[PDB]
């Protein structure tokens, strides 16, 4: 119990409707016109606002530890920051170290994001290959609601899945039901193009987007999507941030493959010009990888949002503050890679995508939950206005106004890759499990008031890859 | 001396009528009612065309491969192209792992000595270090090679990995040398011959199972890519399907050199060879990549219409029953080949010049003049001008021949195509300036062929060459 929100129009993945719509013990209990107040309950006026599901952020990497450090964020500030936004879960990774066990890895992630204020799970990381491994997989599927797992197709000497893993683990995650998903560079080029730089001496910023130029993208994207055809198994691709991974992800689909793509905030907004800023800190706040790209890299992804050939967006929620991104002063190979973006992702969106007319309400809810939500078998659990479903919900006020910036963003990080970008159609009030936690200026966040999430395996995509694979079964010719 | 009198010039974009008179290895004239020299031999080519001789640049005459052989050595393969109006070839040196590229090269040229016509090598680039860079070197400055070779597939033999492409296309561009590879991911192929035998589908249908098409696409994308952030040309050996051709298309669509070279086989015949109920047969259509479904044939022709496909080759690389046998409990260890270099030319004009899928013109360019292009052989091949050499074949195009393993001049005994009649034929064939070929008299001799060398630094070099300069990376100064 209880919480009523009165007088807005809801706005689901695909349609618009005026109504009411009753939380109580964490679920949505009520939908209707005119719906009766319980005795008690606290009651929210959302008249002129737009009632969404709350978004889903499927890519955090709260607290990571990577290249030589640890993130900013925790995951406490980070799930806070989200609510603030307008996010109401993510999924985040589980990332063990080469040789080290996944279930120890698990427990041990697990044990991080117990500070959560909100609903969060995760995705685990094959950053190596045994049959234990294999086994360990298995278990965190029939155990421990994992039901999808991430390769690493850069970070040669350090995390690389190279493509004898990518097929064993592949074929894993078909036996098991459950999703790869890659984060797709070519590790070898990257490799080579950062030791060429450096070794002609080029060692700021603006050689790291020349260290991994967008046809490296586009050729592990069509790796990691010809290894899933081959084995009979969907594909989730992270950060999108090229024309070139983006047209490999629309031919597949084209031939009626199950291949997803998500894409990040700045990379549908911002261009490479960033790492060539006259100050190194500012440039430097800019490095993640996959990098920001030339201009008509932007306008292809709106165009793969518009066609849906892009399916979800996220943040890769990475933060290191100015001290920590200099730990690459005289190396841009060892700034830590990384931006920060959960609370900015809904708003960001709205702004760039729904004022402009590029994208529909209902788009804008499609990519930020119920995509997501589908894709990870979490729909109509999440990323759903029904009856039954998980009261994550968010309010959208479409003339409030709000100014990005560092110095005011709950995000636990000194840079903001959208400093000073104002946008129109903000979130006035966030909702998860039924309570109020974000409202007109005041966070509410917890530590530990959230859950973590199981997945179960076998979304219905395996059900359709099953009955193919059935009818394609080979068949010997006598002789 | 040999005069060619009557014919129609046809190159890769005219056509005229004109004799032609050869002397010394090399084309002395070019003329309408040429004067004949005392003693020359005139060849009447009246109702004729008159073309350059056919470049295969892809040819495997006696390999070592796969625990045997190939049936067909340098002189009787180079002796059936000639047969077949090709006049030249471009096999390869595939040194094993760890052994010297030097040592290798020596020894295949002591192995194509005997080649009837003029010979010419690509080097494989089957494992790395410091010293196969060196020896690349020595190669293209010493020995003529201006094309290194790298195979994605056959795990665990002759396969290079990433880190291998990246530092010979890399040793290739400070040579001036042309990548060449062939595409097909090694690792699913492994993994899926293994799935297969496990499931006891050990015939010769489980050969185009265990190499699908888009097997080969991602890693036609993946060279593809290698050559694009290095800076380096790339060709691409027989293609065999949409989604590598899909690949190829999309890089020069963005202003990359990307070649491709193209079967006879992989445009005419589809993966139903395979499913043949005598063994032998079905494993006499045995090669990589594989014969496919029939939507890519329509595809790869498109290729040649619209220029994404640029060559035409054979793959030659014979096997027997006998041979191919030695998979007959396990299709992964059937070698791999069909013969083609006799065939070839005919095949094409056949296919393509009579059904108006390609002009004559077109059919010059993807039999000889493309290739000659592409490896810095043009115009002292592909071309008939004076200076050329002498490599050139008179075509009928009247008359007929009928492939068959039992009248052809490959040593094999299987053809790919028995049975099939083809119109348009190479009545004469001219290499060096002597008439080798004469209505169903082959008169090829052991020995008689030249090594020809390639000049590095095709003209395509200089082009990336001003485009390197102009993209010179740029640190920004704080
Ligand atoms: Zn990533
Ligand atoms: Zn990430
Ligand atoms: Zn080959
Ligand atoms: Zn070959």
């Amino acid at each position: 119990m209880s919480l009523l929100i009165r007088g807005a129009t809801v706005v689901t993945h695909e349609e618009s409707y005026r109504a009411d719509v009753l939380c109580a013990n964490g679920l949505i209990q009520a939908i209707g016109e005119n719906l009766e107040t319980p005795s008690g309950c606290d009651v929210l006026d959302g008249g002129g606002q737009y009632l969404m599901p709350g978004g889903i952020d499927p890519h955090t990497h709260m607290q990571l530890p990577f290249m030589g450090t640890v993130a900013s964020e925790d995951f406490f500030s980070g799930t806070a920051a989200g609510l603030a936004g307008g996010t109401t879960s993510i999924i985040d990774f589980v990332i063990p170290n080469p040789r080290q066990s996944l279930l120890e890895a698990f427990h041990t992630w697990r044990g991080w994001a117990q500070k959560s204020a909100a609903d969060y799970g995760f995705h685990v990381a094959i950053t190596w290959w045994s049959d234990e491994v294999a086994r360990e997989m298995g278990e965190l599927v029939a155990q421990h609601g994992v039901n999808s797992f991430k390769h690493f197709m850069a970070y040669k000497n350090a995390i690389m899945a190279a493509d004898d893993t990518l097929v064993a683990s592949f074929e894993r995650c078909l036996e098991l039901g459950a999703v790869p998903t890659v984060h797709a560079e070519n590790g070898e080029l990257v490799f080579h193009l950062q030791q060429k730089l450096l070794a002609q001496g080029l060692t700021g910023p603006e050689a790291h987007p020349l260290s991994r130029p967008p046809q490296v993208e586009g050729e592990a994207a069509s790796r990691a999507i010809r290894i899933a055809e081959t084995l009979g198994t969907p594909l989730y691709l992270v950060h999108i941030s090229s024309r070139e991974a983006l047209d490999e992800i629309a031919y597949a689909r084209a031939k009626g493959q199950p291949v997803y793509g998500e894409v990040l905030a700045g990379h549908l907004l911002l261009d490479d010009s960033v790492y060539r800023h006259p100050d190194w800190a500012t440039a430097a706040g800019y490095v993640m990888s996959p990098p920001f790209r030339p201009v008509e890299h932007q306008e292809a992804l709106w165009r793969g949002l518009q066609s849906g050939n892009l399916h979800t967006t996220a943040t890769d929620h990475c933060c290191f503050c100015a001290e920590q991104k200099a730990m690459g002063r005289d190396d841009f190979s060892k700034i830590p890679n990384g931006t920060a973006g959960i609370e900015d992702r809904m708003a960001l969106l709205w702004d760039a995508g729904v004022n402009s007319g590029r994208l529909s309400m209902h788009e804008f809810v499609a990519l930020t939950s119920t995509n997501t939500a589908k894709i990870f078998n979490l729909f109509p659990r999440k990323g759903a206005i029904r009856v039954g479903a998980d009261a994550d919900l968010v309010l959208w006020d479409p003339q409030g106004s709000r100014t990005l910036s560092a110095a005011t963003h709950h995000q636990r990080v000194d840079f903001n890759i959208f400093e000073g970008r104002t946008v129109r159609g903000i979130p006035s009030h966030t909702i998860s499990q039924g309570k109020l936690l974000w409202a007109a200026g005041d966070l509410r966040a917890e530590p530990g008031a959230g859950r973590y999430v199981e997945r179960p395996a076998y979304p219905s995509v395996y059900e359709v890859l099953g009955r193919r694979a059935e009818r394609q079964r080979p068949v010997a010719v006598e002789r």
